[PDB]
């Protein structure tokens, strides 16, 4: 259960290819969190 940035999620455990699903969108995000 992994998806690419434009993918989707709900949380980050979904995000395998090293991206960040960020809680606001609901989408994986790439170069990890931003802060």
């Amino acid at each position: 259960e992994c998806r690419y940035l434009f993918g989707g999620c709900s949380s980050t455990s979904d995000c395998c290819k090293h991206l960040s699903c960020r809680s606001d969108w609901k989408y994986c995000a790439w170069d990890g969190t931003f802060s």
